């Protein structure tokens, strides 16, 4: 049947998208209901963003100084507040399209659909992980700040992401939605470095699991392994640990397959061990890790909304 | 910055889905204006799909033998005709989500994004490209029928897929939205396999470049080499051979990195003989070929609503 990197449908969060100039600084917010949702940055110029005082910056702005646009309809500004490095303009105006929505903070391992957004305008939709280290490895350019990163549930947007900023091997950095970084990273050009990122030994389990459904064995051993044996050996290829709770979440996989965790544990144990041999696992060369078992799921269960 | 694989955003297009049942089968259709398109196997049992007679088991039908869902709101037919494999149904009220659209017909080669959709809703969307052999390496179940394909510019979506069937090895054949197969396939459950498919060239050439861009330039040689003496080395893995067209259409990313194409053709040359050494290239193990030109430019140069 087939296994991509499929995001979710974008529809919902389009809806949502608005433009907010503040001077000469353009970026992307997110319309909920009647308030707006942006980088606090957008109150920076050039100058400003070495070393930025915001809390200084905001207190010389006032309500009409934001241009906020809904395609070619202005907004209204009628109140602001900056919550962390998060900006909530009040407008005058409900957004209609305002679909039922909650924030939520992620933790590392899980995986969100980007939509990557240029002045308020929707440039395309991908999937990515939080990585352990707390960054994404996404693809944006000047003026996609703004850009949101988000789950559906049947009608449900959990949004989690919102993109600040770029770190120095070309992967990304950002907040929840209350304005709080993943990671340890701040929201100023200064020198910053993701630390040491690790695989999502879960989510490389979840694929494999992916593979077997779409008929790709070969890699599939006689043998079963200790969580603990497991891990002393995952830990020398930079794997996360797998604990108790992610054995438990591959628990449907597991039964649908007939595979046990810890057979499965043993075949990539293998694999890390003694590399593919010039093999592909579902068209892939590498073992992949932006999978989650709900994704394995969704994908090959067919499940809609969402 | 990075480089993912990016799909257009999908609203559009999801404002257009809708169910479509005749009997006990049930599949998507496409909602623009006032008809519905949907494949024409609609009117098939299991039974039927061996080897159907489709003008047979069609002038059968009524307009009212047809129910059309739009969430939970049921359209009246009032119309029907089959074009190729694809069913016209006329309804009585017009779509009012309908976007400014197109119908055409993709060239071996070219991507598109898919809409993977159950029951007339949203389960996904992902880029594909129409392989040489007029397949698509999808990701598709059970209930998938009538999932289109797309591309957007600017305002317009240009539907070029219509999802059909799924051939022996886990890939994926349709029609355009005129009902025309892509490739010499035909809607019954009968032995069909693809021909032997080709790498994408041009693609190639476009990824790589994607790459300089991205600062990924270990794999540059300091050679070029002729059309003709690219094209002798190509043939033998399996690549199309590239164009004076293919040639021109790489122009734009040939004049920002300023690297002629075929001194690029030199550097693939170079990595068609000698493999990748156990590098990656913008994390890929392997050489991609489902970025065209135009999808390497908008990604890099940020180019919006589409
Ligand atoms: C973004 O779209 C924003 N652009 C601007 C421009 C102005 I004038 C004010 C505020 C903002 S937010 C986004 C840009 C793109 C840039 C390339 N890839 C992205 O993801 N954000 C930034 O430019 C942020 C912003 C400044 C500096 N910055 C960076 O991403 C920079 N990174 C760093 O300095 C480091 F910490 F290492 F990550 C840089 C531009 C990539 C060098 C803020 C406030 C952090
Ligand atoms: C699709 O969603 C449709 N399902 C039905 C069910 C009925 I009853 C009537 C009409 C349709 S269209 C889609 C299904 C999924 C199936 C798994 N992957 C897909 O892409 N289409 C089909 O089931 C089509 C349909 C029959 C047989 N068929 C196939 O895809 C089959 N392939 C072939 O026979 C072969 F030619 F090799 F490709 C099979 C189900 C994968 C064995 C039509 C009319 C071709």
């Amino acid at each position: 049947s087939g296994f991509r990197k499929m995001a979710f449908p974008s529809g919902k969060v389009e809806g949502c998208m608005v433009q907010v100039t503040c001077g000469t600084t353009t970026l992307n917010g997110l319309w909920l209901d009647d308030v707006v949702y942006c980088p606090r940055h957008v109150i920076c110029t050039s100058e400003d963003m070495l070393n930025p005082n915001y809390e200084d910056l905001l207190i010389r702005k006032s309500n009409h100084n934001f241009l906020v646009q809904a395609g070619n309809v202005q907004l209204r500004v009628i109140g602001h507040s900056m919550q962390n490095c998060v900006l909530k303009l009040k407008v005058d105006t409900a957004n209609p399209k305002t679909p039922k929505y909650k924030f939520v903070r992620i933790q590392p391992g899980q995986t969100f659909s980007v939509l990557a957004c240029y002045n308020g305008s929707p440039s395309g939709v991908y999937q990515c992980a939080m990585r352990p280290n707390f960054t994404i490895k996404g693809s944006f350019l000047n003026g996609s700040c703004g850009s949101v990163g988000f789950n559906i549930d049947y009608d449900c947007v959990s949004f989690c992401y919102m993109h600040h900023m770029e770190l120095p091997t070309g992967v990304h950095a950002g907040t929840d939605l209350e304005g709080n970084f993943y990671g340890p990273f701040v929201d100023r050009q200064t020198a910053q470095a993701a630390g040491t990122d690790t695989t999502i030994t879960v989510n490389v389990l979840a694929w494999l699991y992916a593979a077997v459904i779409n008929g790709d064995r070969w890699f599939l051993n006689r043998f079963t392994t200790t969580l603990n044996d497991f891990n002393l050996v995952a830990m020398k290829y930079n794997y996360e640990p797998l604990t108790q709770d992610h054995v438990d979440i591959l628990g449907p996989l597991s039964a649908q397959t007939g595979i046990a965790v810890l057979d499965m544990c043993a075949s990539l144990k293998e694999l890390l061990q003694n590399g593919m041999n010039g093999r592909t696992i579902l068209g892939s060369a590498l073992l992949e890790d932006e999978f989650t078992p709900f994704d394995v799921v969704r994908q090959c269960s067919g499940v809609t909304f969402q």
